[PDB]
């Protein structure tokens, strides 16, 4: 399988090795910084290579800048910076493109688990709340950093809070979000969901990636699930 | 989109109605019992009808009897009675058929969540335990009914505990299982997972389906997630 990588940071570096290690072939790697045998600097160079799928592990802006071009080029897209879709108009436009091109956009499960159950019961969800606890240093302050809706959070926290965006897309609800800055060495996400289906609680304590403590290692791993599902018979 | 349903019980009856209220078309319904306009009694009658995917919501035996034929007919299969895959040989042959035909077998998340995160971090799982609490009546008594591996659980409880089989498939580990019979009126599943990625806890308090108290409403819904994903450009 031919895979193109957009973003060669903490997640991209990991994925590049994972691909080479798991029999995958790297078509190209797009990034403004960094070095690699398959590295390119512009989306045009990137799209000249034939590839079965492209993985976005760069930023929300990258999704907005490249998503449509990649899909129109006949390539499916795995997205990690799902926060880009917090913009309803963009999300709709992207869904429109998929419709006409027959292309697909895969939402990586990212730094949490349980998206499967949540999407399954979306029609019957009555209440869903996300509480995130991460190291205060980035916020330069400890305590409750934000408490409100995911849409509002997206406004005051661009290029971050992708989990909230993904949960909103999966549930079809404007997820309640509470962001906490604490003296924690792990990235913690806790989700509570209630509805006609019953109740479910999900708690994830993520080990941060060395190259970027802001990103949960599980988020990089979530991409490998999708890549494996594309290649194998049994899909989970 | 055309969908073939195998099994017309609690889940199948729900799905037949769901399909028609959501823009899908019923290609056929296979069950040894029951009545419906598109009902058929044999797998051969079933496979003569054009369909984009087949849903198994019948029994483990149905998966073993029909799986290979369906994939061979050029039809992908969504599986709910995942316990059939406890049969390592059958699982192997199914994987073998998928390779050649290029067909897919979708493992429904069923009555639990987190398979996404579990499969994602499958290479880094050190411990995974499932704790299930069900109504005691079917057991004839209350208390801890079983403690051991998922494989031995499958032996002591044939045609049951598919959630344990699903977890084993996703994690690649023979999950530790503990079953308790209580006065509770719904199936409560708790999953503990620990590894280099960090830790994850999932708890799901389900609601039993009226047509079959032993089945969790969420399990029926878990199939709608896969159907929607198949039909949509955006895959959650
Ligand atoms: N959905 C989730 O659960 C989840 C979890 C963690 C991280 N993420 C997302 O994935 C990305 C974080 O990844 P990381 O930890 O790899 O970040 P990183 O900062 O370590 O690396 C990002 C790389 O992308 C490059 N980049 C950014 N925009 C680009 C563009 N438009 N074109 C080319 N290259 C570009 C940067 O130069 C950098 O090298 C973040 O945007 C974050 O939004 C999502
Ligand atoms: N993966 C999960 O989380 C999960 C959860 C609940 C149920 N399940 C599975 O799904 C099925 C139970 O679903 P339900 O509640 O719909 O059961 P149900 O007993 O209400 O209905 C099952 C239907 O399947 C039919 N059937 C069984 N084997 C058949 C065969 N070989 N050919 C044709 N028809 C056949 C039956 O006659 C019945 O009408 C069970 O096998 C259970 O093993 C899985």
């Amino acid at each position: 399988m031919l895979v193109g990588l957009i973003g060669y940071g903490a997640i991209g570096k990991f994925l590049a090795e994972w691909l080479e290690r798991n029999g995958f072939e790297i078509a190209a790697i797009l990034d403004v910084r960094g070095e690699h045998e398959k590295m390119v600097r512009g989306i045009d160079e990137f799209l000249q290579r034939e590839m079965d799928v492209a993985v976005e592990a760069a930023s929300q802006q990258a999704v907005k800048d490249y998503a449509e071009k990649i899909l129109k080029a006949g390539i499916d897209l795995i997205v990690l910076s799902t926060g880009a879709f917090a913009d309803r108009d963009f999300l709709s436009r992207v869904r429109e493109v998929c419709r006409k091109t027959g292309r697909r956009v895969y939402i990586a499960s990212g730094a949490i688990g349980g998206l499967d159950a949540i999407f399954s019961a979306s029609e019957l969800i009555e209440e869903i709340v996300l509480t995130t606890r991460k190291n205060w240093r980035q916020f330069g302050r400890k305590g409750v950093i934000f408490e409100g809706s995911a849409s509002e959070a997206a406004q005051k926290f661009p290029k971050n809070l992708n989990v909230a965006a993904t949960l909103s897309i999966a549930s079809g609800k404007d997820v309640k979000v509470r962001l906490v800055a604490d003296e924690v060495e792990e990235n913690i996400h806790e989700i509570l969901v209630r509805g006609e289906f019953g109740e479910m609680e999900i708690r994830v304590r993520n080990r941060p990636m060395r190259e970027n403590p802001k990103t949960s290692y599980l988020a990089a791993l979530s991409v490998t699930r999708i890549l494996r599902n594309l290649k194998e018979g049994l899909v989970v």
